[PDB]
Parts: C-alpha cells; structure tokens; sequence
C-alpha cells in the first residue's frame, strides 16, 4: 500500500528498524520461527514478508528473489518503510580447499561482477559490509561454536557460466551480495552478509539461520 | 526433474516448441485459460508453468520472475526443454507523453542497462527481437484494433535509480543515470522494464526466436492517473495479443 | 548551398522525404535509373546526389563514401533538407554456411564495432532498424522471388584486420550500418538496410538494387 | 592493380618514398603542380593520385577521402606501395579565439575521438606525429613568414556531434560530447578535424613517419566571418608549406 | 641488500612479521619510540626503516612515500622480507561536516581512484581491509577514549584534481572529477588520501593482512581552522592507537 | 609556506619560470652543480629543491619522488609558484635492439599506462611533449655529440609486473612521463622529457644531466 511491490505499510512494521533478507520464502518462515511473535504480513511475487520480535523489538524477514535486480527492489522498499539495517543469510559452495562443508562464511566485501551495483555507485567504490554487522555475525557464529572464515565473496549475475578469484583468496560465489553491500554502503544503511557452506569442489545450514537471528539481536 | 529450477521434465512439455513468458506467476493461469485444455504443470518459487493447446499444438506458459538473472534461468532451462520461440507479455509504464494508457508496445530492440546479457554477448551486440515474432505481435495487435507503438525499450537492472526515480529513501541517483531519462526520451525510447535485455540478447545470440509485447498501464509523464478497470482491461488485451501472435508462429 | 558538404538546397529536393544511400557514385546512377525522371543534382567529394520520382513522389539517391564518418555527414545533411527515411543497399560477403551467393540479407540490427555510432548514443543503445523499413525490404525481396535471410550484421571501421560472431548467428560484415542504424533510431528517423551476397568463405547484385527501389515505393 | 582500392602498381610510383596526402581529390592536381613533371596516375572513388618530382626524386600526391576508415585504406595501400613518409595537408577551423584565419597549424599529436585508430594501437598509445616531419613543417612555415601554432588537434569520427555542433536536425548531442568543446578549449586544443587520429596512430605504431599541417580558413569562436579570397590564399600557402616541408624530408 | 629499494636484509628484521607503515620518514622514529629497544635500520630515499620490540616480538616501522607506486614498492619488498601484517598510520582531512578535528578514522575499504591497485586485482575486486586489523584498530581507539568513525575512504592518485580542488594553477578539473566530491559525500565517504587503494588491494589479493587508521587534522567542509597544538596532539594519539593495535595482532 | 608540500614561497624562486624535475635528491644536487649560484632551498618528504642561475636567469631543480602521484604534486605546486616550463631527466632501460647503452632518448609522447594522467584528461588525449622543449633537448644532445633516438615511451605505475610495445616501436619504459606530459599539455604548461640508456635486454649518465641543463638554457 505504501510501496510499489512489497504490499506493506509503515504501520505493518510496528517500528521495525532491522530486516533479515534471504532469497527464498521457505527460508523466511524458518528464520521468523526462531523469533518471538512471528506473523506473516504479505506475499507478492518474489517478496514474502513476516514480522517478528527480538528482545521486545520488531524485526522483519523478507525474501529477495534471485539476483541484484529483485534484491534492489526489496531493500529500497524496506528502507522507505524505515529499515536501516539489513542482514543477508544464504547457502553456498566454497572455492578454497581449507573451507569445510558446515563452516560459516562472513563476507567483509564482494567482487562486483553484477550489473545492479553500478546503478548505485561506480565500479571503483567498494562493495563493503558494515563493521557493526560484520562484528555481530562473527560474534554470534563463535557463540554457537561455528567454524568461521571471514573474507571476500565473488558476486555475479549468472549461476552457471579463471581460477583468478581462488588465487586472490576469494572464499565463495553467489549472486546478491554485491548489489546489497554496495547499495547500503553508498546510501547510509548498514548491511551484513553470512553463509553456510553446503558444497566445496575441493573437499548444517540451520546454523547460519540461528547465527543471523542472534546477530540481529546484537544490532538492535 | 530434467532441469535444475523449474521442476519440469521434457515429456511434461508434450513436444511444445513455443513458450509465452510473463514475469508474474499470478498471470500464468489466465493466459493459459485463453487456450485449449489448460493444465498446471509445476510451481516452484516464481517459476509457475502451465501447458495448453493452440490449433492442436502444445504450448507452455512459464513465469520468469523479476530481473535478468531470474529470467536467464527460466529461458535457459526451457531452451534445454526444447522451447525455441519465446514471447514475452508484460504491463509497463511509458516514458513518452504521446503514448496513452491502454496503448500496446511491441519492442524491436532494447537498451542494455543490465548485467546478465553481458554473459551471453558483449555490449556491442544488439538486444534485438526476432523479425517473425515482432511481425506476429504487430499483426495480432492490429487485428484486435489496438493502438500500437513499435520501437526501442530501455531494460534496467533496477526499478529505481536505473529508471531515474528520485522519490526513494536516499533521493539520489548516481551520475551515470543523472539526466538519463531525458536522454532516452529524446532518443525515442518508449518505456522502461527489467527483463528484455537478457531475454532478447540470449535468444538472438543462440539461434532462438524472441519477441515482446506490453500493455501500457501508466505514464509517468502524464498528469492524469490511470482508471482502475482500464488497467485490468489493458492487461486482458495484451494477453489476447500474445496468444494470437503465438497462433501465427506455431 | 544550404548544407556544408552536399552542395544542395531544400528546393533541389522538390519535397523529397526519402533517400537511398549506397556507398559509391556508380551505384547511385544505377539506382536512379530504375526510377522515373532521374536527374543528377550534385557531386562534391564522396557525395554524388541524384533526384528521381516514384509514384509521383520525389526520392533522392546519394552516395555516402566509406565508413561511419562520411555516412554520418550525408545522413545529417539530408535530414536538414527534409529526409526522414533512409534505405541503405550494399554488397557483402556472408559468414554463415547456409547463406548462398545471390541471396539477399535484410539487417534487423548491427553489432556496433565502429567508432561513429558512439557519437550518437552510448554502447548500450541498440543499432536497430526501423520496423516499417525492415518489413518493406522483406516484402520487396519476396516480390521478385529473392532468397532472403533476416538478422544481425557486424559493422566495423576496418575492411581487413574470433569466430564468435558466427557462433552468435551474425550474417555478414560491413562498415556503415552501425552508424546509420544508431544515428537514425536515436534521432527520430527511419532507416533500413539490405545487401546482396557476392561472396561466402563457406560456399546477382542488380536484384538488391531493384529491391531497395521497390521497398522505397512502399514507404512513400 | 597491385593494391585493392587505389588502382596503382608499384612501378607507377617510380621508387617514390614520400607522399603528400590531402583529403579532397580536387586538391591533388594543384599541389602536384608546384612540383616538376606532374602526371595523373589514377583516379578511383576519392582516391586520386598524381606523381611528380622534387629535387630529382619521385613524390606521390594521393587523396584520402573523409574519415578514418577511408584514410586507413589509402595509407595502408600506399605503405604497401613503398611510401614511408606521409604529410597531411588540410584546411580547418580553429577552436581558440586567438587563432586567426590565415594562420597555419602544425599538429604535434591528436585527441583520439575516432574508431579506426583502435585497430592499430590501444587507446593508451598516443596519436603522435614524427619529429622530423613536424620540424620540417614548422621550418617551411617560418621560411614562408606564416603565423604558426604548434600543438594538439582533436580528431573526430563525426563532423557534427563529435565537434559539439547544435545547429543540426535533432539539436542534441549525446552526453559524452555535451560540454566537450569547452573542455578541449581549456586544454589548449587548437582545432577539430576527422582523419589525423588514424593517420598518426597507424604511422607511429608501424615504423612510418607522418606529420600534418593545415591552414585556418574559419573560426567558430570569432564573430567576424572569413573573406572570400583570404580562404583561397590560405589554401595556397598551406600547399606551399607542405611541398617545402617535403623537400627537407627526401 | 636482500631487496632492491629498502636496502634491508632478512636478518635485519629479526623475524618481525608485523610492520607499521607511515607515509613520511620523519614519523618513523617517533612511532618506534613508543616501543622497546628502537634501532635505526636503514634510510634510502623516502624508505626509512626502524626496528623495535613489543611484548618481546620484533616489529618494523617503515615509510611508504607518497602515492600508490611508491607504496607498492615498500609493501612488496617488506612482504619479501617476511612481513605479513601491515598497519597504515596517517593524518588526514575529512570530507564530512560531522567529523571533527581530533577524531580518528578506521577504514573498512577504499574507493579505488588510483592506478597501481589495478596491477594486483581488477577494478571489480574490493580494496578491503583485514577484519582482525580493523577490529584491533577500533578496539585500541576506544580503549584510548578516541572519537572514532569506521567506514569508506576515497584513495586518489592525485592531491589536487582527484580530490576536486579548484584553488590550483589552472582552476579546472576534468569532467570525471567534476562534482565528484559531492557524490562521495552523499555516499558516506569519510576522507581523501592517496595510498590505501594500493595497500589494501595488494594485501587482500595476496593473503596478507592490512588495516588503516588516521587522525583528523583538518576539515575542508568546516569554517573553523584547526589549532596548532591540537594537530600535533591528534598525531600522537593516532600513533598510540596503531602501536596498541599492533600489540593485539602479534 | 605558499604551497602544501614543497615548503617554498614565490620569493624563494626569484622570478624562475623553468624547473628541472628528476625523481631523486642525489640527482637534483648533481644538476644544480652544473649551473651558476646553486643554493638548496628546502627538503620536505620526496621534494628536495635547489635554486640556480643560467645566463643570469633563475632556474629551479626539484625532485619528484616515485610515480605519477608524487610527480603531480611537485609540478602543480611549482606552477602555483610561477613555473611554466618543466624538463624531466631520468635514466632507463631500452627495449629496442638498435638502442645502445650510452644513447640518449628524447620522448615525443608516452603510452598512458598510469593512473594519474586520467585525473587531468580522458584517455583519448595525447601524453605529448611540447615542441620547443623537444627541439631544445635534441639540439643540446647533438651539441655534445650524443647518439640520440626520438620517439614514444611507455609509462606505468609498476616497476616490475606483451612484446606489443616493442612491435609498436616504443623505445623504453618508465613511471613518470605519462602524468608529466599529460598534465602539462592539458593545462598550458610546456614539458620535455629526456633519458640516458643504462641497460638494454637486447644488447654515461652524466651526459643526460648536461643535456637537460643546456636544453633549459635554450628555453629561457
């Protein structure tokens, strides 16, 4: 009602200033289930949103869809509704031999191989994560005894179609973080990014979900 | 289960070689309804598929989702499934003052303001529609009596700054897109959308045929706002066009 | 007199709103000869112009010279004199095995490998042909029984100095269409492009000349 | 018949190793006339060639046509024919208020606003003139008593938008060239033309020598218009300079 | 003599695996002074090195010089010498009105307005600081009671036009940087400097750890000018921070 | 005092309108020693400046440091203090087989492989030397019987980390000339560049120092 795509009003958010933004609706419900007073708000196209409460404060969980373009819509419209901190959780493969399936990756910054990040800042600007959010993710991962790696993620527009990134120390590949981190860092919004390792070519997801919620708690 | 995202098998398509591709899964059923024997195949994320019949030949209707990355997945997997002709149907706003709500747009080629197309051809390559598809769309529009505009669409990786919108959280657009809307207007660009640069570039570079039609449901450059029922009536006409276009391409 | 290079006045055009623009003077005379009341108007540098009449309406035939830069001068100065539709005819080689010497190519759009097109629009803008002009060329080719292929053409600044274009379905190579199509599509002018196949590495020009004239007729 | 466009054989050149290259074939005869025993070799499209003698050595005079693509053809084929030194003669407008009609410009290097040069060297490579050629041109100008300016020229693939002209059909220039003329003016660029980026880049990158001189026949930044006969007199002086430059390079 | 510019041998470092890297050789001694047993190793050009001890472990302090090219030399040679952690200390101006003289800046990542970083990773790669280094710097600042800002720095190959300064000889800035300062301000960039894009990109892409802290000594966006002694006191605090950060990284 | 880095006033220059700008302090002293009334003015960071006199006119010698960025500071601040002509002297290797150790290279223009030149003009603008300065360097080299080559130099941001430049006739590699030539040619300042060949992979520095001084003399 207040926004073009999400089908939400400011009032729906009950003062929420933080959102957790996974890609998929099934993951949204799982995340909200970990919190208090979970309520489904809306479901339009790729954007399924729930509301919940952490330490007496409202938090929103909203799916992004696939890629920077849909992610860009979700984040902008949530910011219009008052959210100032965004935490993404995903699941990925790793490209480094020492990263084990079951490990947790906290992204400090992303390689900008997407198209949407350029709609926010020129290529020379860093797709960097917020320091508070990065710290909270690392703390919450240690809190549940997760094995954690912290570093750079490669972010692109294609799922499928060179070992330069490995030689440069890149941890993993995904499709959304470049847009998310760039759009937030260049517009006065805080953003964090965490992922669970589900596969590694050189070689247990509920953890990342718990970690993102517990991180959110430290940021309220 | 033959493909990685759509949850479809080759046999499910019943030899179908043309697909109609809306963005929104809510629209899949209602366009399948215009055809014979509509059946719901699968529904996974924003990829909802239905199969139907037109003049005795199997046709698929499948949603793409929002943006080029999502669209590329849909197109790639359906191509694997044997689809060789893709007709995009949409609803859009216009960027020219003389284009009215209720008009129909057929896109000859797109301005590539996206990222995913670059994975299929370099920027020098044109995001051009197939001649046969474009002709069928133009002829179905005219047979229906629609007011039709044929030309260039700007295809953007974002709904907000790539479309030079200022009524946003930050109120700012990066220099690349500052003044960009006036530029496209002066160049004769008809409209903005978010999926066509990917669709048209990947099909033109891979021996597949694609076209795109859209109904105008709003115009940012006009003061008058669109009527409630006229927006729903423009959507039904666009749907009619795409089906009647498909009939000529079978 | 009215323009910098062509040596023409508005009055010279006698109301003409369409021009056929081949590269070479010998081709201009050949094209004008097919029409009624052919008259040579001027010859300065690369630009040799004739006037003629089709169905009682004035049409101009004007040579462009070699490449986007000279082509850009001819088209601009003809537009200043009132032309709003431009049809190019050339002769080329093909790069696709199924294209035969004697076949006719109608270009829907061009790969922009030239420099001059960038003086009109940034690289992301399509070097696309006008739909009416494209339709008229295809119709006129069928009218005389020509074997016709319709698709993308590669357009560059060099005649001589990778099989990526073939793998991408590109029909042929030339030097002028990118500038022509981009400059017209970005400035509210209609343009079409047709060529006769004179050679094919993977392997009868009067036809293309007749086709361009008959196409012009349908566009008046 | 040794080359593909000029319609010339090696023997036709009589061992000539320097060529004077105007753009317009109308100018070929009149510069050949300043030299001994002028003979018309060939004339095909805008490639008109004449041969002459200077201090007993054979010299060629050949037109290039308009733009880099045309020029590249001329230079490439003449290089094949054994030409190793190229002197460009032209007439030009100036872009600086203090450069007067009747002045002479010798170009040290060019701003590469063209496409064809990129086929010979990447953009990082300078479109720089040969030192010996530049020196000869500067010395011939001074010996004649010409008012001479030595510096950078902007070389454009277009006469209109690349030169930021607004008095055109559309009245618009793409953002790349909006404000570009004021930029070059502030950087000390002398003039605009259309062939030098190609000429200078291809010669500098291939072990060939090139220079360029031009007579100023107009100035867009001045209110006064040029006299009729002063434009023809500036052209004859420029021609004189290039011949006298050629004498020192033989 | 093990390296080509610093005039240092491996053994000179005494197994040191962390280095503090100021720009100015005048600052090398005074930061080495905060530590145990400071000794002057070498001094060649703007590469002055001192060694010291912190909690019993050898530490190096080495100047980088001005700009990315100079810095790349220092970092490369020290890396060869076995340094694996680099902490940059500087003094800087701010570009945000709410950042006050005497505040401290810890850089999370840098805008890459330089050339040398491109030799280590493509532009798409982020000029990002190490998490452990950034954490140590932030914690040392807070332990000291400093007012701290954590975020993005713009790193430029020039002090004047890349920082959009107009009070220069020419008074002009090339279009790329015209309006650029307002752009960075709106994006939340804290400050300008000249070495970090190179430092952070080369370390992040080569398995080395780097961070950067700086004391604010001036603010172009504020009318009030900085006090004389407050500039020297901000410098001593920054130095304190970097040493105390180093203690946690050993 | 008048400038941010160099520690100089206008008065320090005593009317000087030409500077010789080598990279290193040891070279500055050597150059000033060749002239009359040499006086050290200042030494801050990379910038060590001396004043001297040639034919009764003041000249400054000031070191630049390594690379375009430091060079850019020195040249700008000297221009603010009234210098309008700059001559660089260096020592380099050659990449052409016919260039001998002991030969002298006068650069007409540079390949722009640096980052700082772009802060002054876009890539299409030539990193070209001033004609007067180039002429004076060639004359002064002939004056002492030096073997001289005149042509293009490649200029980059890295000392260490393809034979395209050789095939294109490039004489040598260094790190400063691109910034110097571009920044001067685009801002109404004259600049020249000369170097002595100290090594050649395909195969006596005081000369270049004498040559730069004698060149300066001709430009006053």
């Amino acid at each position: 009602s207040d926004v073009f795509h999400l089908g939400l009003t400011k009032n729906d958010l009950q003062g929420a200033q933080l959102a957790i933004v996974p890609g998929d609706p099934e993951r949204v419900e799982k995340i909200a289930a970990l919190m208090d007073k979970p309520v489904k708000l809306a479901s339009h196209r790729e954007f399924t949103s729930w509301r919940a409460e952490l330490d007496g404060k409202a938090v929103i969980v909203c799916s992004t869809g696939i890629g920077g373009p849909s992610t860009s819509i979700a984040v902008e419209e949530l910011a219009q509704l008052g959210i100032r901190t965004f935490l993404r959780i995903g699941t990925t493969g790793a490209i480094q031999p020492h990263i084990n399936v079951g490990d947790v990756l906290v992204t400090t910054a992303s390689v900008r191989l997407d198209g949407a990040s350029l709609h926010f800042a020129p290529m020379e600007f860093p797709a960097v994560a917020d320091f508070a959010c990065t710290t909270a993710l690392v703390e919450a991962a240690k809190s549940i005894g997760a094995t954690t790696h912290v570093g750079v993620t490669a972010s692109s527009d294609t799922f499928y179609p060179m070992e330069e990134w490995q030689a440069m120390g890149v941890m993993n590949y995904e499709m959304e973080s470049a847009t998310l981190l760039t759009m937030c860092a260049s517009q006065g919004l805080r953003a964090g990014m965490v992922a669970g390792v589900i596969v590694n070519r050189t070689q247990t997801e509920s953890h990342a979900v718990k970690i993102v919620v517990e991180a959110a708690r430290r940021l309220l």
